[PDB]
């Protein structure tokens, strides 16, 4: 069914907080990173794990939330303290497993959006509604990371786009049935969602510290791509024999913008030299049932030829507002990744801005005007 929610959207409705018993190593583990990490002793625990087999998860959010288990374990073993003494070979008794499930899973061995912000919340209380005050993440890496907020506020986002992606089938069945007034008002819908998920980004401010974000949670959330800390990648011990390499790429592993590229027309899948191959290439971290979903809605006619058909102001006019709310969220996101990214490495880019800068004018010149 594409594994999309009517109420959360991509987000995994419902994750599960418990493995079984079987798998408590993993689990103690994973739920003391701040302290194992401090006192310096997570890579031993690590290191003397045993093998345990992953036969005993039995179903799709037993598996999401090993998997974000051992991916949480993976970044903490690999990137230890956070100051520059890093692991290269991630041993037998993690990588196994982690590299079996992930094959299961159809996701790259290492952390991503799906696992740390998708699959990784709970309710506080369940009769309660998904705000941030009822709330929580699972797992966090070190005292003071911001990764509650990181998380939360990302999930919030996420979570408000579901409304604009649940209408996304009304579009397709109003042009195939021929129903201008009923994808005029599906436009609007969606434009109207989109910016209320944009209000929601506001909330990031509230949450996350600057210094936090740059200086620790994003060493978390780093890979071996490019890494020249582990320039050749990483060693799965007992999986493969040569190392690989992967991109941390939390943040920029959302499907909510390229659904919406998509979706309007908006050519950044193919494109540019450098920024459509980073979008393509950050596919291969969504869950496959939303690739797939990506892929069926490139397939599907184009939204954006059907309403330059028509000689319609009015669907010209409901277009234009999925496209302004689609550039000021990433107008928005460039000046969080300024404050976030660019003023802390500064107080110690230039690539990263121009890649940004260039999909929000791609999406930008895209405007129908007319
Ligand atoms: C909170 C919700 C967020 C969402 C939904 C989101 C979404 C995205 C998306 C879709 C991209 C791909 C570029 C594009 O399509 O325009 C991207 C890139 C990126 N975002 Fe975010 N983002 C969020 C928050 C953040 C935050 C708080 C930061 C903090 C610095 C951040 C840092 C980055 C970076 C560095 C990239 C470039 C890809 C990379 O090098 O990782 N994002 N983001
Ligand atoms: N801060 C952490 C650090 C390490 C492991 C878990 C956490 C949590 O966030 C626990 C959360 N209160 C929960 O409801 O599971």
């Amino acid at each position: 069914a594409y594994h999309i929610d009517e109420e959360v959207g991509f987000a995994l409705p419902n994750p599960q907080e418990n493995l079984p018993d079987f798998y408590n190593d993993w689990m103690f583990i994973a739920k003391h990173l701040p302290d194992l990490i401090e006192s310096g002793q997570l890579r031993e625990r690590v290191e003397k794990l045993n093998m345990l087999s992953i036969d005993h998860l039995t179903d799709h959010k037993s598996q999401r939330l090993a998997r974000l288990v051992l991916g949480c374990i993976t970044m903490a073993y690999v990137w230890g303290k956070g100051h520059g003494d890093v692991r290269k070979v991630l041993p037998r008794n993690i990588a196994v497993p982690y590299c079996q499930l992930s094959a299961a899973l159809e996701l790259p061995p290492i952390l991503v959006y799906a696992d740390c912000v998708l699959a990784n919340w709970k309710k506080k209380d369940p009769n309660k509604p998904l705000t941030y005050e009822n709330m929580d993440v699972l797992f966090s890496f070190r005292d003071g990371d911001c990764s509650k907020g990181f998380f939360l506020v990302s999930l919030l986002v996420e979570i408000a786009a579901a409304s604009a992606i649940k209408v996304i089938p009304t579009v397709f069945k109003a042009m195939q049935m021929q129903e201008r007034d009923t994808l005029l008002k599906a436009l609007l819908e969606i434009a109207s969602c989109l910016e209320k998920a944009l209000q929601v980004f506001h909330q990031i401010h509230d949450h996350v510290n600057p210094k936090a974000f740059f200086s620790v949670l994003r060493i978390y959330l780093s890979g071996w791509k490019g890494n020249p800390q582990l320039s050749d990648g990483l060693v799965y011990e007992g999986f493969w024999e040569d190392p690989k390499e992967f991109a941390g790429g939390s943040a920029g592993q959302s499907s909510v913008f390229q659904c919406f590229d998509v979706l309007l027309g908006i050519q950044q899948t193919a494109g540019g030299g450098h920024a459509a191959q980073f979008l393509q290439d950050m596919r291969r971290y969504m869950p496959p049932a939303h690739r797939n979903f990506l892929c069926s809605l490139e397939s599907n006619p184009s939204v954006r030829e059907f309403v330059l058909s028509k000689g319609d102001a009015g669907l010209r006019e409901a277009y234009d507002a999925c496209v302004k709310a689609l550039v000021s969220l990433r107008s928005y996101h460039l000046q969080i990744v300024t404050k976030y990214i660019l003023i802390p490495a500064s107080q110690q880019g230039t690539d990263l801005m121009n890649f940004l800068k260039t999909v929000r004018s791609t999406t930008e010149k895209s405007l129908l005007k007319e």
